[PDB]
C-alpha cells in the first residue's frame, strides 16, 4: 500500500470549525469595483502570474498598488481574494483594498495598500545581526497569524516580504499560491519556487501543512545569515533535493522516506548517493560571522528538517533564545 497519513500538529482543524464559506472558496462571489477609480502612474515589477503598478485613487488622491492578473483559473483567483480577505487586518499581512476589472480586456486586478519598501541591491549590505532577528520575528507573527487563521502560504521567499526599512515595517505579500488546510487533504507538490523547495514537494507527498512554510523560512535565514543566497543551490528539482542531502545527510532523508512509506522517484536512487550531515560552521566566515551565533544555528537546525512534523511551528520558534531580545523591546 501507499504513503502514511500525517496532519499538522498546530490548528489542525481551525478550519472544520468555521462556517463552510469561510473556505470554500469556489462559493465565493466576487464584487467587482469600478476601474476609472484608479489611474495607473507607473510599472514597479512583472511576475509569473501578473504586472504590478503603482497606482492613485482618483476618489481621495491615495497612493495604491495594483496587481493585474495574467490568465487563471476563476477558482484559483477567488482563492486568492478569499484568503485575503480572510486575513485582512492580521499582523503584518497585505491590506486588500479592491478588486476591479478591466472591461475591455476582462482582466482582473487587486488593489492593494502602499509600503514604501526599500532599495533592495541597497539595505543587504547594511543588515545587521539584530535586524535580521527582527525581521525573522516579524514574518513570524505573519505566518502564526496565517496558519492560526487555516491557511498556508507556500510561497516564503524574500520576494514575497516587504520591507519599509525606514519605519521598520513588513508585509508578507503574494498570497496567490495559499491554500486553506484540511486534515487528510493531498496538496499538489507544484508549488514554491526551487531553492525553497520543502523535502515534502521534493519526494512528491501530497499530505502536507502549514510546516512547508518553515523550511522555506529557515531557506532564508540560511541565506541571511551566511550571506550565500541561494543557500540550496539546485539545478532543476530533482538536484534541488540531492543539494539539501549534501548539508541534511542522506541518512535522515531515508529514514523520512521509510517512516511515511514514501515511494521514491527511481531517477533519485542513483544521484543522492551517501552525505554525511554538515555541521553549520563550514558556512561560517570573516565576512559573516557577525550574523552567526549558537541560538541562530540551534534555531536553523529546528526549522531545517526533513520530517515536516519536527519543524518548530511558527509560534514555537517565536519563543526560541535567538528572539530574547527582540522579545523584551516589545
Ligand atoms: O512587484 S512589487 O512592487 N515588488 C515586490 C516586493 C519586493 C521584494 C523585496 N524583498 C525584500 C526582502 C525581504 C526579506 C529580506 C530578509 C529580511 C530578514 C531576514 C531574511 C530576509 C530581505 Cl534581505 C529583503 C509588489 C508585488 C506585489 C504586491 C505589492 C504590494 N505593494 C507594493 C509592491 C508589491
Amino acid at each position: 500500500s501507499g504513503p502514511v497519513p500525517s496532519r499538522a500538529r498546530v490548528y489542525t482543524d481551525v478550519n472544520t470549525h468555521r462556517p463552510r464559506e469561510y473556505w470554500d472558496y469556489e462559493s465565493h462571489v466576487v464584487e467587482w469595483g469600478n476601474q476609472d477609480d484608479y489611474q495607473l502612474v507607473r510599472k514597479l515589477g512583472r511576475g509569473k502570474y501578473s504586472e504590478v503598478f503603482e497606482a492613485i485613487n482618483i476618489t481621495n488622491n491615495e497612493k495604491v498598488v495594483v496587481k493585474i492578473l495574467k490568465p487563471v483559473k476563476k477558482k484559483k483567483i477567488k482563492r486568492e481574494i478569499k484568503i485575503l480577505e480572510n486575513l485582512r487586518g492580521g499582523p503584518n499581512i497585505i491590506t486588500l483594498a479592491d478588486i476591479v476589472k478591466d472591461p475591455v480586456s476582462r482582466t482582473p486586478a487587486l488593489v492593494f495598500e502602499h509600503v514604501n519598501n526599500t532599495d533592495f541591491k541597497q539595505l543587504y549590505q547594511t543588515l545587521t545581526d539584530y535586524d535580521i532577528r527582527f525581521y525573522m520575528y516579524e514574518i513570524l507573527k505573519a505566518l502564526d497569524y496565517c496558519h492560526s487563521m487555516g491557511i498556508m502560504h507556500r510561497d516564503v521567499k524574500p520576494h514575497n516580504v516587504m520591507i519599509d526599512h525606514e519605519h521598520r515595517k513588513l508585509r508578507l505579500i503574494d498570497w496567490g499560491l495559499a491554500e486553506f488546510y484540511h486534515p487528510g487533504q493531498e496538496y499538489n507538490v507544484r508549488v514554491a519556487s526551487r531553492y525553497f523547495k520543502g523535502p515534502e514537494l521534493l519526494v512528491d507527498y501530497q499530505m502536507y501543512d502549514y510546516s512547508l512554510d518553515m523550511w522555506s523560512l529557515g531557506c532564508m535565514l540560511a541565506s541571511m545569515i551566511f550571506r550565500k543566497e541561494p543557500f540550496f543551490h539546485g539545478h532543476d528539482n530533482y538536484d534541488q533535493l540531492v543539494r539539501i542531502a549534501k548539508v541534511l545527510g542522506t541518512e535522515d532523508l531515508y529514514d523520512y522516506i521509510d517512516k511515511y512509506n514514501i515511494e521514491l522517484d527511481p531517477r533519485f536512487n542513483d544521484i543522492l548517493g551517501r552525505h554525511s550531515r554538515k555541521r553549520w560552521e563550514r558556512f561560517v566566515h570573516s565576512e559573516n560571522q557577525h550574523l552567526v551565533s549558537p541560538e541562530a544555528l540551534d534555531f536553523l537546525d529546528k526549522l531545517l528538517r526533513y520530517d515536516h512534523q519536527s519543524r518548530l511551528t511558527a509560534r514555537e520558534a517565536m519563543e526560541h533564545p535567538y528572539f530574547y531580545t527582540v522579545v523584551k523591546d516589545q
